[PDB]
């Protein structure tokens, strides 16, 4: 097994940090064993899973035990969003937490660990923080189950045409990250061009099209980070640019445009897709280094938002509790404008950085003439360069000019129709 977890890990105040390698038994080997201990021992216990992927990956593993999974039992599996939102509300309470990918930097995952950590600090409870890569370790190129052959080489950042023959020339099959739905949809259109079969992974495709990757084999799964976590693509090469998308608040806004450099940790997990297999060699293509400093991205906001609103007094997992942007509570609703806060996250879809500034600011949750009356700057466009326009209720014709912006709204992963379905009072 692991060291740390003998027994007395589940002791009210123990925090046991599992540095475990990708492929190393986190999920299938580790927590099943935790969860005997902790059914044998009758402690109340929570598991977190990052993902449905990852939610269905426990079932399998946890299968034959009295567990109950969430969308009898003293073990509940939830995801870390579900628990983070259940919060927001006649409180469960568990004396043992285990949270699975506990490098996330969603920010219901960095507002879960928070909150863990806060009680686990008050002898409130046990907590068990599984990853490859712990808050505060920098490591891009963790341990294998088999060896990854790694080497920088330049990566095409769009459509190419010739000077890139050892990607099309390789006879198994590849994971490309990529740092946009939009990147990843040049680079997908060109290797079918060169005549290779490609499934792309990202928000609007995974739930439909991950399945089809074990039955067709395709040539390339161009992907997003989506397939950082519990994804098995089957591959024996990795392409990694090693950027990503950056939300960021600008000018009281939230921005999406360029690109940032990952972290180690999410290097990590890319290269972590292969190397899965003891006595198999697979290869690991990236471009340029990886950056820890991700302290001026929304999510750090975004996690207080979350953090200040279930919760004393509470921080951040000790690491990240540097980037805490604001004193503890800065973000904390009424009970009223909180409940409306839960509502945009749960049934609206919204950020939490919307959310937040929505319920804090909005004296009713029937008022939809924030949508509109913003800043002219922050009027939305539709792709052929018009402004968005709507009907309320009274059949008024709007202009969708939201008075808080924030891009992830109308892009990557949303549609501006889904939005219009809000601001029109459909919602
Ligand atoms: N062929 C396999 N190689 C490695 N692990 C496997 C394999 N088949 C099933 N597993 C299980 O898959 C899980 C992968 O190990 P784990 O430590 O969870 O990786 P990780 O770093 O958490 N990578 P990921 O889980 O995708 O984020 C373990 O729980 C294994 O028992
Ligand atoms: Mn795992
Ligand atoms: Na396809």
């Amino acid at each position: 097994p692991q060291a740390v977890v003998g027994t007395g890990w589940t002791s009210k105040g123990q925090i046991t940090v599992l540095d475990m390698h990708p492929g190393s038994g986190k999920t299938h080997r580790v927590l099943p064993e935790l969860i005997r201990q902790c059914i044998d021992r009758r402690l109340r216990t929570l598991v977190l899973a990052p993902t449905r992927v990852v939610l269905k990956e426990m079932e399998r593993a946890l299968n034959g035990k009295r567990v109950r999974f969430h969308s009898g039992a003293i073990v509940d599996v939830m995801c870390h969003a579900t628990y983070v939102n259940r919060r927001l509300l006649g409180r469960q309470n568990w004396e043992v937490a285990i949270m699975d990918e506990a490098h996330w930097t969603d920010p219901h995952s960095i507002a879960a660990r928070g909150h863990l950590y806060t009680l686990a600090k008050e002898n409130k409870c046990a907590l068990v923080l599984m990853t490859a890569t712990p808050p505060g370790k920098s490591e891009p190129f963790p341990e294998s189950n088999g060896a990854i052959t790694s080497e920088e080489r330049q990566i095409p950042d769009g459509e190419w045409r010739d000077g890139f023959d050892w990607i099309t020339e390789y006879e198994g099959r590849t994971a490309w990250f990529v740092p946009s739905i939009a990147k990843g949809g040049a680079i997908a259109r060109t290797l079918r061009q060169k005549g290779k079969s490609v499934i792309c992974l990202n928000s609007k495709t995974f739930e439909k099209d991950y399945s089809r990757v074990r039955d067709e084999k395709p040539d390339f799964v161009v992907t997003t980070d989506i397939s950082e976590m519990g994804a098995n693509l089957d591959v024996s090469r990795v392409i990694d640019g090693r950027t990503n998308i950056k939300p960021e608040e600008v000018d009281g806004k939230v921005e999406l445009t360029g690109t940032r450099r990952v972290t180690t940790a999410s290097a990590a997990q890319r290269r972590g897709r292969v190397g899965r297999q003891d006595g198999r060699t697979d290869e690991y293509i990236y471009s340029g280094q990886c950056d820890d400093d991700d302290s001026g991205l929304v999510q750090w906001k975004e996690a207080q938002i979350l953090l200040d609103n279930i919760t004393p007094v509470a921080t951040f997992y000790g690491p990240e509790q540097d980037k805490m942007p604001e004193v503890a509570g800065h973000f904390r609703l009424t009970e009223e404008k909180r409940k409306h806060f839960r509502h945009l996250l749960t049934h609206c879809d919204f950020t939490p950085w919307l959310a937040w500034h929505v319920a804090a600011n909005v004296s009713s949750v029937t008022d939809r003439s924030w949508t509109w009356e913003g800043p002219e700057a922050n009027a939305v466009d539709e792709a052929s360069g018009d402004l968005v326009t709507f009907r309320s209720p009274n059949g008024a014709e709007r202009t969708l000019r939201p008075v808080w912006k924030d891009a992830r709204m109308f892009k990557e992963g949303r549609d501006i129709k889904e939005f219009v379905a809000y601001a029109s009072g459909r919602r």
